[PDB]
């Protein structure tokens, strides 16, 4: 079997991906977060606190006649921005683009942080990483991808962001149409649960390709690209004007610069992306600095190809018994 579903920027920034999911019996349309960096199913619920609720749809499991409660688990996540949830466990059935799988864990949430509050386009996240980061307690559960791998015709998906613009969800299938060339595929390490590899080096703009190891997760559920000091301040020196700022938290330009490309290795191949995914525009409304979609990753600890990256390319993510991860351009 396959799957196919279109995702959506959230806003004119491409901040964050909302791909519509069918849960429960009849279905109940929500609008979830794909997030390769982590491996909960989770969502707002009729179960959420009432003041933490502002315009999501929730899933209410009680309209549901294949709900099934999960006696006695629980869930509790932190995201690496801060942000956090929790709640208790329902099975559901789940479907994404026409694929579906039975029994899936979804985790209601009873309280979530007030970045998830705020954010009215985003009625939860859907855990793309591998299911050794589950938080269900005191029984580990798997991601909608674990369950499904058995009955997809192959067992990979891809994801293919847009540039201000729709993209496409693939599961079970690769699209050759979607992409030009070849896919080159890179080794992944599931130690830390993420889908990591080692970048073979970056460019800047027209510069020289500087060849050195960039190890990082492709994270679909983090917008920018974080990436050592070095690489980061070899970029902004070629921005005239650009500077780190602390009261701001990171690179900021002035909005009427020009910004180079940025190139990073897979292999042999380069992706390139342009400048003006970079751009992600004013500080505050009406302000001339701008701030960066590269900055750097010092204080978080892990590289991180965020949404910047992996939306200048067709990615696979082939979760074979040995992983992999393939990324071409389109
Ligand atoms: N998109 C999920 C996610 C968020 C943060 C991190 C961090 F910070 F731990 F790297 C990993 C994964
Ligand atoms: N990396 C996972 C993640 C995704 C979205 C959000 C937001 F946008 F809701 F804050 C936080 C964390």
């Amino acid at each position: 079997s396959t799957g196919s579903a279109t995702t959506t920027p959230i806003d004119s920034l491409d901040d964050a991906y909302i791909t519509p999911v069918q849960i429960g019996t009849p279905a109940q349309t929500l609008n979830l977060d794909f997030d390769t960096g982590s491996s909960d199913l989770w969502v707002f619920s009729s179960e959420t606190t009432a003041s933490e609720v502002d315009g999501q749809t929730i899933y209410t499991p009680s309209k549901s006649t294949t709900a099934k409660l999960l006696s006695g688990a629980t869930w509790s996540i932190s995201y690496g921005d801060g942000s956090s949830s929790s709640g208790d466990v329902y099975t559901d059935t789940v479907s994404v683009g026409g694929l579906t799988v039975t029994g899936q864990a979804v985790e209601s949430a009873k309280k979530v942080s007030s970045s998830f509050t705020e954010d009215s386009t985003i009625d939860g996240l859907l855990g793309l990483a591998f299911s050794t980061l589950n938080t269900v307690s005191p029984t580990q559960q798997k991601t909608f991808f674990d369950n499904a791998k058995a009955s997809l015709d192959s067992p990979v998906f891809t994801a293919d962001l847009g540039y201000h613009a729709p993209g496409t969800y693939n599961f079970g299938f690769i699209d050759t149409t979607a992409y030009t060339g070849s896919i080159t595929y890179t080794a992944v390490s599931t130690k830390q649960g993420f889908w990591e590899w080692t970048s073979t080096g970056y460019a800047v703009g027209s510069g020289t390709f500087k060849s050195t190891s960039i190890d990082g997760i492709a994270d679909t559920g983090t917008t920018l690209l974080y990436l050592p000091a070095t690489v980061v301040s070899a970029y902004w020196a070629q921005v005239s004007g650009a500077k780190s700022s602390s009261s701001v938290g990171g690179y900021v330009f002035p909005c009427s610069a020009t910004l180079p490309s940025f190139t990073f290795g897979v292999g042999s191949a380069r992706i390139v992306i342009p400048g003006d995914y970079i751009d992600f525009g004013p500080i505050s409304t009406g302000s001339s600095s701008c701030f960066g979609g590269i900055q750097s990753s010092a204080g978080i600890g892990i590289n991180i190809f965020g949404d910047v990256a992996l939306k200048a390319a067709f990615v696979v993510f082939n979760g074979a018994t040995t992983p992999t991860l393939g990324f071409a351009s389109k």
